[PDB]
């Protein structure tokens, strides 16, 4: 399963994950590519901010679905 990481700066990183990761789980993999701590994330979803123990399936996000990165580093 694949989706879209977008920054604000600009760029796309894309992640492979699975439908029931946790959204503390992406928060690792963008850790992994980018050397950002989790606390110092955001991910928004079509508007809405993902909370840390739910997982992509709990908000529908699917294939190719467009996560946005925001910091406060």
């Amino acid at each position: 399963l694949q989706i879209f990481v977008k920054t604000l700066t600009g760029k796309t990183i894309t992640l492979e994950v699975e439908p029931s990761d946790t959204i503390e789980n992406v928060k690792a993999k963008i850790q992994d590519k980018e050397x950002i701590p989790p606390d110092q994330q955001r991910l928004i979803f079509a508007g809405k901010q993902l909370e840390d123990g739910r997982t992509l399936s709990d908000y529908n996000i699917q294939k190719e679905s467009t996560l946005h990165l925001v910091l406060r580093l």
